């Protein structure tokens, strides 16, 4: 069958969907993935045929309303949820022209969207084909829905709907221990780490004598550890999937799929705020005991936390528990059958 | 487990192995793929972690022996088989230092090589882990082995072997109807078309009413474009700008075969690599050309089956094209081959065979 995957505005939204997309391709399905123009190279880097859904970047939808007037960044966790619902809603509305033109020439039998790829729900409803929602991180997929519903009121009304439609299938990659008490039924799936590739250097897969700390996007100068900085004491391009398993600490902001890659490898995490706000997903990992949550702008806080994550085995113990949970989940190749069941 | 894939010197050798490698990765295995430096970006383009097995290009192994002496180019299919055995052998010998170094730090539990990735057999024997040979096209995987076993006699001797070892498993992607009478037993696998990707443009996945003929990497464009069919020319990026300005109004340049082939009525190629499989998979008739007069056997078998024409010149390509479009037989035979391919075990299932070899 033809399956259209719909990612969003950032590389993690592409890679969240890559394992299922590639599994579907490997089962003989014809698979396209769409995202904003800036993300098309990221889709291509996963080896998946790539289409653009808008020629505007995520910043355009984040920083301005539909009329082009500037909108401020959110300041609280509650504002975060609401503001994100709106920007993802704007991006979705802005994606419809290109999705219509693509699907007029290559008509999918099934549409798969990430957590807040709301254009996937809309185009699926327009075509009358089933819509699958895949969680693109361990955060609650539905958490921005009320605001997104309000943003998309006009588009939803044109389809005869009062709110965002329920998916035909919800596919969840969150380990059971981290799923909220109010989580809906889901087809579970093991997310297998994936990211773009270049050429591996020996250090990427060979750990030295000292503890290895990966920072994704001075402190650490007294730890006597090997620090690797993953950018655009070694710096530069770092394939997370290959390098994370060699690490003892991963330092990130719980945006994207980095937390999942760390948990999958049983590696303790140090989680800093994203903007001025800790991400809810990251707090739940911290609560479980597989990470430490820390404000970087307190001097020595990061240094102290790294020391704790390296010297106290319990964090790694909890990380390996999460790793075990992930490994027990249905494979992407298995989940392809659930997709097939929706159209036959 | 850790699985090392070993491709070779051309993009098809990478893409031939990509479906099983990505399926193994998707099953939770740690997967690396090695090839010559020039092919590393092609491995990367498949989304697979990539290591270089040698910094030397394929031309070095083809044109000179290990001692720097020039090698005489083959003039016949028979000479070609011995010639390829020796040059793939030299490429394999030149790959061992890097493979030794990689596997000292990241030790695989299993090694999978393409048809003539002989360094895969050598490194697996040295490590004492199972070796899987996967056919990388519909041609006979073993057909250069005698010359390859001569080329690698010293490396093989050091491992206590008199010739190239039998793989622990042979995985074959050749449709049953095209397998020769003497084909060895295999685990069959459905090959799924894969290649590098870049932004799709609408023409790539839109078929028109007018027949579409794909040429893989002038008088033909003028001829064929009068008036029945359009021609799409797949090229490398070095010559894409040159050919566009030499042939205005023609789709020429980067072409993703997996996306474009299903829209075509004919695929025109020389039967190297995985193009024949991509055409057959989509049920598309093929026009096969020779490089001088060095007919690829795999292509002759597809023509013998009736899903392709092998034609020897500017005017005669036009003729075979009219035939492959006009006579419905050719597409009928191609769809039969497509059906045979769809019935073969999925890469996701074949991963279970790899797992069974270690446990
Ligand atoms: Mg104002
Ligand atoms: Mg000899």
């Amino acid at each position: 069958m033809k399956i259209l995957f719909v990612a969003a505005g950032s590389p993690a939204t592409v890679f969240a969907l890559a394992p299922l997309a590639t599994a579907a391709r490997n089962a003989g399905h014809d698979v396209f993935m769409g995202a904003v123009e800036d993300m098309v190279p990221y889709i291509a880097s996963a080896g998946i045929p790539a289409v653009a859904t808008t020629d505007l970047p995520i910043r355009h939808f984040i920083t301005m309303d539909r009329e082009g007037n500037p909108v401020r960044m959110p300041e609280t966790p509650e504002e975060e949820l609401d503001f994100a619902g709106h920007w993802f809603g704007r991006m979705a509305a802005g994606s419809m022209d290109a999705l219509r033109e693509v699907t007029a020439n290559w008509r999918p039998d099934l549409v798969v969207g990430g957590s807040m790829s709301f254009a996937a729900a809309l185009i699926a409803a327009e075509l009358g084909v089933p819509y699958v929602r895949q969680a693109w991180d361990t955060g609650d997929a539905w958490r921005t829905d009320p605001a997104a519903s309000d943003e998309l009121r006009p588009e939803l009304r044109a389809l005869g709907l009062d709110r965002l439609p329920d998916p035909a299938l919800f596919v969840d990659i969150c380990p059971p221990s981290l799923r909220p008490a109010d989580a809906p039924p889901a087809q579970m799936m093991r997310w297998v780490p994936a990211n773009g590739q270049r050429r591996l250097e020996p250090w990427m897969y060979t750990k030295g004598n000292r503890p290895r700390i990966l920072v994704t996007s001075a402190d650490m100068a007294a730890l006597d550890a090997e620090v690797v900085i993953a950018t655009l004491v070694r710096a530069g391009w770092v394939p997370l999937d290959v390098v994370v398993p060699t690490c003892d600490v991963v330092v990130h902001h719980a945006g994207g799929v980095t937390a999942l890659t760390a948990m999958n490898a049983g590696v303790p995490q140090l989680i800093v705020p994203q903007g001025g706000n800790f991400v809810e997903a990251g707090l739940r990992i911290s609560d479980f005991g597989a990470a430490i949550t820390v404000d970087e702008n307190t001097p020595e806080a990061v240094e102290k936390a790294c020391g704790e994550l390296i010297g106290n085995p319990s964090y790694a113990e909890r990380a390996r528990e999460l790793s075990a949970e992930i490994a027990a989940l249905p494979l992407p190749a298995e989940v392809v059958g659930a997709l097939e069941g929706l159209v036959e």
